[PDB]
């Protein structure tokens, strides 16, 4: 019913991601802050493993266990893992509070135990017009991660 | 089922913990390797919280679904998190190789988005003549923890 991703990189970004799921079948609540960003759009994506072993390469892919394309968190057409971008302000820290009806704490799409990233570009959300679009959103190299763990 | 644990804290210590489990309910393997370590016992844990927010002490008590008593990972009496201790050679090197089956990897009770953790001290397996032992195993305070992810 609740989990949290404390969010950590060779840099300067740092950050605490909460997750609470009333229900089985209800939406997941996504809510924290990140700060070290450089201001405007980063993605923010669930990874496949909770692998930290070699830093959030470990992690893996996009948590995508339906064989889907890349796309935007509104997209029916989507990743498991697929949330979007967040949002840095001038001082650069974002702000996140999203609620996903896609991602779960319970059952076969289960991120409990994968990987939480923020990425060092803005996710095109499969509308950059090129094959890495419909990949990974173009959203680059990844500046800080965490295992999705459960929490209090 | 294949999990990971990267142990890291605010010292020397670290490690890379993996746990597999070839059957459901069949005795999960736990190996890997913890340096900075002094000579010696140190207790090693599985802690019911992935939460890393404020380091080690987030992760909470030992995990215990049951409802037990405190004790080595060979007594009847025990948490499902009780893996007794890790033994560091005088390089201060601990080679982890257990096998256990009270902790899983997947169930209601599974040990995936929970905490390792490796503690200061000798777990002394609840026989330690005091309130403090039939609860933690007057380990000490927390060296290194990470939450236990998915693997490949
Ligand atoms: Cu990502
Ligand atoms: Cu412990
Ligand atoms: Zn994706
Ligand atoms: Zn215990």
């Amino acid at each position: 019913t609740k989990a949290v991703a404390v969010l950590k990189g060779d840099g300067p970004v740092q950050g605490i991601i909460n997750f609470e799921q009333k229900e089985s079948n209800g939406p997941v609540k996504v809510w924290g802050s990140i700060k070290g960003l450089t201001e405007g759009l980063h993605g923010f994506h669930v990874h496949e493993f909770g692998d930290n072993t070699a830093g959030c390469t470990s992690a893996g892919p996009h948590f995508n266990p339906l064989s889907r394309k890349h796309g935007g968190p509104k997209d029916e057409e989507r990743h498991v893992g697929d949330l979007g971008n967040v949002t840095a302000d001038k001082d650069g820290v974002a702000d996140v509070s999203i609620e996903d009806s896609v991602i779960s704490l319970s059952g076969d799409h289960a991120i409990i135990g994968r990987t939480l990233v923020v990425h060092e570009k803005a996710d095109d959300l499969g509308k950059g017009g090129n094959e890495e679009s419909t990949k990974t959103g173009n959203a680059g190299s990844r500046l800080a991660c965490g295992v999705i763990g459960i929490a209090q």
